[PDB]
């Protein structure tokens, strides 16, 4: 198993359980916004994304991407 | 197995388990504003996406793409 | 197996288990806006998108691309 | 198995799982505008779509396309 | 005399010359190309415009846009 | 006289001269291309622009915007 | 007279010259290629942009604009 380069997270997971009988409780989430309000620039006033998934097993992007976006892809064979 | 590159995220999931009778509770989300709210440039407001999703088992993406995106793709052979 | 790239997401999944009996119980989502708004620029004001889905297994793509957009494929061969 | 390039999402999905009497509430979405909005550029106001799915196995795009989306392939051989 | 913004060049000229009996020679210009030449993606080749003019005294714009080119006014009065 | 912002050239010109017999003798511009030559992305290859012009007494732009370009122009009053 | 801000060059000019007889000789420009070339990315190559002026008493600008450039103006009044 290799692996090199810059700023990677390569978890190589290996794991073997046995889980019973849990019972877990979270809570809930308030945001408020009382008053006059200015937002200016790469601000963000309230920003406020509600993102509830149940039983995430396999992969999930929530991706905000705000702003100026350039990418090149240069390859030499 | 191998991986390179500049900013990757490369995991290698190997996991065996047995899981049983969990009950788990999340509770609610509430976002207010009152009042007079101006928001400029790149600012948002109050940007509140609701993304309620039961049992992940695959791939998801909410991807908020909001401003300049250009890419190109250069490959010599 | 091998990955090289510049920001990539590779994930090698491998799972084998067996899941039983869970109960799980989100909750729900309220967003209110309360008095006068106004948004300028890239800003937003109040995007809530609801995106209630159930028992994803597959791909999944929410996708949002707000603004200026171009692509550029180049390959030589 | 092989994978290059720039910015790639590639799962490499092996899941082998028995799955049993789950239960499972999400829960309710609910926006509320009150008041005068104004809404100037790339804003939204209130962008909400409602999007509930049961049961994807499969593939799926929501693509909110909003703006100047240009794209060029070239390809020598 | 007022000026502010993000990138301008505000030049406020007062010049009251007397200039006599200049003679100034320039001289000519040749670009060649021999063998074979392949140009790809936002590459030129061999890009040459020429433009001689004689006696500017005005506005001149020679304006090579070449590309994908958005632009959007937002003005709240 | 006043200036503010964020990179901006002002120049504020006042001069007053008597300029006499002058002499002034510039030579030529020669670029040679020999050989197989392939270029790439935002590459560019051989440009070259020739550009002549005899007595620029006003304002000239030989502008080349080559690749995207977006612009956003937002203000509130 | 009064400056400020970020990156600015002012100059204030105030200048009275009597300038008499004077004999000036530049001298020429080659620029030669001979081989195989390959240019990738924001690579270049040989740009070579002829500019002859004669003359410049005002303003000129030879802008190359190459890449991808955004630009949003924000004002609340």
């Amino acid at each position: 198993m290799s692996a090199e380069g810059y700023q990677y997270r390569a978890l190589y997971d290996y794991k073997k359980e046995r889980e019973e009988d849990i019972d877990l409780h979270l809570g809930d989430i308030l945001t408020v916004n009382k008053g006059s309000l200015v937002a200016l620039g790469f601000s963000d006033g309230q920003e406020a994304k509600p993102e509830e998934i149940g039983w995430l097993n396999g992969y999930n992007e929530t991706t905000g991407e705000r702003g100026d976006f350039p990418g090149t892809y240069v390859e030499y064979i």
